[PDB]
RNA sequence: UGAGCCUUGAUGUGUAGGAUAGGUGGGAGGCUUUGAAGUGUGGACGCCAGUCUGCAUGGAGCCGACCUUGAAAUACCACC
């Protein structure tokens, strides 16, 4: 299921992973894949730190950061 | 008296609308006998039309893509 979501006027930006359907090296690799597909076109005016911290969650799940 | 931090909240009418349209992970039923819609009343907010909570009442429903619409639900959890 590929998704192309777009990033606000503060910099938060999320896209979909799927459903609670999938276990959980599925999802690991799916954040993984999203991860280096995001980085690979860093831009050189983003200095800094480019990922700070993803807020993860579900139905009844809160926002945690992960490596 | 200035500055900051994990957490909980309050405010989000471009005009096309039931009317005070930020959106994203989740998402087409969450939440409510771990007591929901309707009443008198207090404070916060706002584009003086209207939103949230305390108090007592009622103690079983407002809300759904609802009809419109550029962006959809404040149907629910977390972020900013």
């Amino acid at each position: 299921g590929q998704v192309r979501y777009r990033n606000d006027k503060n910099g938060i930006i999320h896209t979909t992973i799927g459903k609670v359907d999938f276990d959980a090296d599925k999802l690991k690799e799916n954040l993984e894949a999203l991860l280096v597909a995001l980085k690979k076109a860093k831009p050189t005016q983003a200095k800094g730190v480019y990922i700070k911290k993803v807020s993860i969650s579900t139905t009844m799940g809160a926002g945690v950061a992960v490596d």
